[PDB]
């Protein structure tokens, strides 16, 4: 159903310089997905670079200092950006794994509008001379515009209009400067990070600059791992077969009055070569809702301890923190909020036991007389754990931080580590200046609607099974009602045009919980 | 991080003359240095050559 | 011998509250400039030659 397109193959205003791509295709080796959102990028700052310090005092809850950009950015990074909740169903149910492999993004039909605002109404007219900057950045020559779990992601539903956020980026740890500080320490090392904290510029770099007629195109080839969607319907110590016997003894030394005995360890219960993954349950969160409370403070501090016992502005909270852990409390569980209008206990989706056995470990230390958990396992020779289930709602990728040594690279939210991630695209709109007659800046209010196009193609892989029972699959069955008088189900629209959200994460229907895997 | 440019090679109201450059490349016999600037141009002197 | 060499430990703080670095930006946006003829970089300051 695809028409002739007629006119000239030339170029200018009046042709469009591409049509809507959308839906997936399914084979047996990939999995093609094609989505197109019609963006607005508005202009920031006001055309500046500024920074900004918090200074702590707790009024925000910790010492940041910022540097925000006149530029903004696109951030392809979560699932749900490239796949309907059927194509997600289907992925899911009919694949054991899945990679990204190829990356195409075209932005086109571009279009600036000059805003007029006279009193209480504004107008929108074309003007066709103005551009727009792009560029991708795939060196990852600047700080990174996007982290896992941010907002700023593609909408979800494709006729959604993609508002691009500001870029922006931390230059310095904020309270390692504390400026004056403390009057007897004398402070250097605080002005030696102050001297060599770094700038970042866009324009250091080239640019190119699109009208309305024109339009741009990045291509990405992925090279990565595998996310798997497989359960293991064991954990690796039962491997064994209960009936036949063991050589192994086990001797129990001489308890208060039991006396030591030595014996042939039963047949039911195997010793284990594998150990129980790595995972930390001792923290706890600190301090009320505004703070960084999260049970593991990372820090970096070159000088003199002291992080004020609230973590100050030093570090970053590490959450969640039980890795493959079978989490102990709430605490401990991914949480987020389907909608940014989401608030406490409304729209939010706490993670769910996948019912993997290799997930959910737990470590019991024996003392004579009995078993204990372990709070902090550590990484560990022979740990073998699976990934954190990751759904429809999770960020893909993380970006590998650029350093000399890392251990296994596992992130605990479930997104992938990378070293060269899609490098980000950054956009905004040539700054058109006003005449003025002070040296003012003044300039022209304007801004950019266009489309984006993302198309990526998954190397994807279907699942052989002995087994002979059927296994567990995502249903709509476990779908809920919404919507004002809550008859509107979970993926569909509200009377209102609402979109519902899963209220569970079932029904963000996550990975490995239904393909079986044979240890 | 370049992108590929679409848009047909013609010309015209609608079409970008060019792209912004910058930055520098250091080699051991050369130095390139790119820049771009946007400028504004206003009217002078209503268009007159006067004296003063 | 190690020669001289220009480094960001010569550069001064300054903008409002004075905690913005030489050739950063202020919290109005404000580029904050070298106060000092050394932040400024001079030649013929650094690599020795023998006359």
């Amino acid at each position: 159903g695809t028409g002739s397109i007629g006119g000239g193959k030339g170029s200018g205003v009046g042709i469009s310089t591409g049509g809507w791509v959308g839906g997936s295709h399914f084979s047996d080796k990939y999995v093609v997905t094609k989505n197109t959102r019609q963006f607005i990028t508005t202009i920031q700052n006001g055309h500046l670079y500024k920074t900004e310090a918090i200074e702590t005092t707790n009024q925000s809850g910790k010492s940041q200092r910022c540097v925000t950009t006149p530029w903004t950015y696109f951030n392809f990074n979560q699932y749900s950006c490239h796949f309907s909740p059927q194509d997600w169903q289907r992925l899911t149910n009919e694949y054991k794994r899945f990679r990204p492999k190829a990356m195409q993004v075209k932005i086109y039909n571009l279009q600036i509008k000059q805003i007029l605002s006279n009193g209480a109404d504004t107008t929108y007219n074309n003007d066709l001379t103005a551009g727009v900057h792009i560029f991708c950045d795939g060196e990852h020559a600047y700080p990174n515009a996007s982290h896992p779990w941010d907002e700023d992601v593609m909408p979800d539903l494709p006729y959604k209009t993609w508002k691009l956020f500001q870029y922006g980026y931390i230059p310095i740890e904020n309270e390692l400067a504390d400026l004056d500080g403390n009057a007897a320490g004398g402070n250097a090392t605080e002005k030696a990070l102050l001297y060599q904290m770094p700038f970042f510029l866009l324009e250091n770099s080239d640019h190119q600059v699109l009208r309305t007629g024109e339009s741009t195109e990045f291509t990405f080839n992925f090279d990565c791992e595998w996310v798997n969607n497989e359960r293991a319907y064991i954990p690796p110590g039962l491997m064994f077969n209960p009936k036949v016997p063991t050589r192994r003894v086990q001797y129990i030394r001489q308890n208060g009055s039991t006396a030591a005995s030595t014996g042939r360890i039963q047949p039911y219960s195997k010793p284990t070569s594998w150990m129980t993954g790595p995972g930390l349950l001792s923290a706890q969160r600190v301090g009320p809702q505004s703070s960084d409370t999260a049970p593991f403070m990372v820090c970096t501090n070159p000088e003199g301890t002291h992080i004020n016992t609230g973590a100050a502005g030093f570090g970053s909270g590490f959450d969640p923190p039980s890795g493959c852990l079978a989490p102990t409390n709430l605490e401990y569980k991914l949480q987020w909020y389907q909608t940014p209008e989401g608030t406490g206990n409304n729209g939010n989706i706490i993670a769910n036991p996948s019912l993997s056995m290799l997930r959910d470990q737990l470590l019991y230390k024996g003392n004579q007389t009995t078993y204990n958990l372990v709070g902090d396992i550590w990484m560990f020779p022979n740990q073998v754990w699976d990934r954190f289930p990751i759904t429809r709602e999770n960020p893909i990728w993380c970006k590998k931080p650029r350093a000399d040594k890392h251990t296994i690279m596992d992130p605990f939210d479930g997104s992938i580590a990378m070293d060269h991630p899609p490098g980000t695209i950054f956009i905004k709109m040539a700054k058109i200046p006003v005449p003025t007659a002070s040296n003012a800046d003044s300039y022209l209010n304007i801004y950019c609607t266009g489309q984006v196009s993302c198309e990526i193609v998954w190397e994807v892989e279907r699942y052989a099974t002995k087994n002979w029972r059927p296994e567990r699959r995502h249903t709509a069955l476990g779908m809920s009602l919404g919507g004002e008088s809550n008859y509107t189900p979970t993926y569909h629209v509200d009377p209102t045009g609402a979109y519902i959200q899963p209220t569970s994460y079932d029904q963000c229907m996550p990975v490995k919980t239904n393909i079986n895997k044979v240890l």
